[PDB]
């Protein structure tokens, strides 16, 4: 459950948040395969509540109605077509598995659902599964409201309703079996693994019992006996009783401290600075690297009041964001996930975005296609961070340097830092309010290297900055604090 099942030499996944299946299939073929991406985290592919007040928010997809593969992203045939096409070009699919809960207990009964299935939250009836009142934790939860009230009580966090979402009785073999039926349908289609949503809200042992029912990966594409990659969404910033280490026997965990702390450092909050990153990793209180799924932002916390609150860097903070993503992709800790977002009309009132619910770009509720512009950016309000040169080239950097040790660290005691990855890559950052002009030991073979942040190696030439490494491994780097991107990265495959 710990290995991503990507092709050798592909080291990241991208969250194509709210993308349609047909667009992901095309993206696999036209971009993700040639540019070395390992796989795609998809939005929940199972039927959810259609919420019209407010209008089709992103978060309706975290309110299941059934396990039919029928959503605003597409139907089952479209989902299978995507998985097949992506696997056929060596790009994996990871499903966001929403298995802790069904929909909100106060959602009105009827057929306001993405496949038109009937459901009745008040009577606990989800006949398209089927689930009934016997399948929820009403009787087990001990809080006066029936909802989670206090995160200092680890039992209610697991047995009570997260935000009122009907909480499945995951101790029951019937319920475990219905979830495994859904997950095995997906595995047999060809999915490579799962994000387990809301894992903090499930007992480690109930997750384990579900995972024990799962198949090995589809043997038309994967070696015999391959286990699905599992990454559990556990929001653990410290200071609560539940620790993500309780989940290590099941799979990896999301390390939300990673982006929270990286954001504070890059924003220079509370006296933090990039020189402190020399011991980034477990020295910062993080989980073991081999259990970490890392990211700068995710779909929830990029809206500003998730895990990390306002420290989280996002595409809205493009300059600092590229820096943070670059540091993450260069540094060996963790398995990396890159975010890919849509734009929405963010509107802060009293410090909070009142439009943080807005769903993906749409016409009358129908999600818009991703259009590709001649310059390789996206239209229709898709941000496509994973296509930004500075991010895509760092996805490739991570592939090139895979397995190489962290070495040749430099810092100026403030916010000018650099490090290498064995003899295969080197990266230099300037987040101070003055210039960084210095000769540094790079660990690389002598030669001329293209900076992959300011440009590309194309047709035996560099389109941006060139770095000259001498026989001693040293090279001069010059980065103004006014540079478009105040960091430079070079690697073995950017050498002329
Ligand atoms: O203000 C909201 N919710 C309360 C604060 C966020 O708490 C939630 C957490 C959450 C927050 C902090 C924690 O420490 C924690 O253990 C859990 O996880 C969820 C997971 C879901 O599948 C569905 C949800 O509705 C939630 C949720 O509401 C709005 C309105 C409804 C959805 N929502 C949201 O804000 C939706 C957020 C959301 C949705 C999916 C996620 O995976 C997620 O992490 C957050
Ligand atoms: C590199 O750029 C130079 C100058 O534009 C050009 O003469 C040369 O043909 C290009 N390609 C190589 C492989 O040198
Ligand atoms: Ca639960
Ligand atoms: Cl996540």
């Amino acid at each position: 459950q710990y290995s991503p099942n990507t092709q050798q030499g592909r080291t990241s996944i991208v969250h194509l948040f709210e993308w349609r299946w047909v667009d992901i299939a095309l993206e696999c073929e036209r971009y993700l395969a040639p540019k070395g991406f390992g796989g795609v985290q998809v939005s929940p592919p199972n039927e959810n509540v259609a919420i019209y007040n407010p209008f089709r928010p992103w978060w309706e997809r975290y309110q299941p109605v059934s396990y039919k593969l029928c959503t605003r992203s597409g139907n089952e045939d479209e989902f299978r077509n995507m998985v097949t096409r992506c696997n056929n070009v060596g790009v994996r699919i990871y499903v966001d598995a929403v298995i802790n809960h069904m929909c909100g207990n106060a959602v009105s009964a009827g057929t306001s659902s993405t496949c038109g299935s009937y459901f009745n939250p008040g009577s606990r009836d989800f006949p398209a599964v089927p689930y009934s009142g016997w399948d929820f934790n009403d009787g087990k939860c001990k809080t006066g409201s029936g909802d989670i009230e206090n995160y200092n009580d680890a039992t209610q966090v697991r047995d009570c309703r997260l935000t009122g979402l009907l909480d499945l009785a995951l101790e029951k073999d019937y319920v475990r079996s219905k979830i495994a039926e859904y997950m095995n349908h997906l595995i047999d289609i060809g999915v490579a693994g799962f994000r387990l949503d809301a894992s903090k809200h499930m007992w480690p042992g109930d997750i384990k019992a579900i995972l024990d029912k799962l198949h090995n990966l589809n043997s038309n594409w994967f070696p015999a006996g391959s286990k699905p990659f599992i990454y559990q969404e556990v929001i653990d910033l410290g200071g609560e009783p539940i620790k993500s280490s309780d989940y290590f026997g099941n799979g990896r965990v999301t390390e939300f401290k990673y982006g929270a702390k990286l954001g504070t450092v890059i924003r220079k909050w509370n006296g933090e600075k990039m020189s402190y990153l020399k011991n980034w990793g477990e020295g910062w209180g993080f989980v073991p690297s081999d259990r970490a799924l890392v990211f700068v932002d995710n779909h929830d916390n990029q809206r500003g009041h998730g895990a990390g609150g306002a420290s989280i860097l996002t595409f809205w903070d493009a300059r600092l964001y590229k820096m943070a993503v670059g540091f993450m992709l260069a540094h060996p800790y963790g398995f990396t996930r890159v975010m890919s977002s849509y734009r929405w009309p963010r509107q802060f009132q009293n410090g909070n975005d009142v439009n943080d619910w807005v769903g993906p770009p749409n016409n009358n509720g129908v999600i818009k296609e991703v259009t590709i512009n001649p310059d390789t950016t996206c239209g229709n309000d898709w941000v496509c961070e994973h296509r930004w040169r500075q991010i895509r080239n760092m996805v490739i950097f991570r592939n090139v340097v895979d397995g190489q040790p962290f070495t040749n660290w430099y810092d100026n005691g403030s916010n000018q830092v650099a490090f290498g990855r064995g003899n295969r890559g080197f990266i230099v950052f300037n987040n101070d309010d003055w210039s960084f002009s210095l000769t540094l030991q790079t660990g690389l073979p002598a030669g001329t290297y293209c900076d992959v942040i300011s440009g590309d190696k194309i047709n035996g030439n560099c389109t941006g900055i060139k770095i000259y490494v001498s026989d001693d491994g040293k090279a001069h780097f010059s980065i103004s604090n006014s540079a478009e991107d105040p960091f430079i990265a070079i690697h073995a495959e950017s050498k002329l």
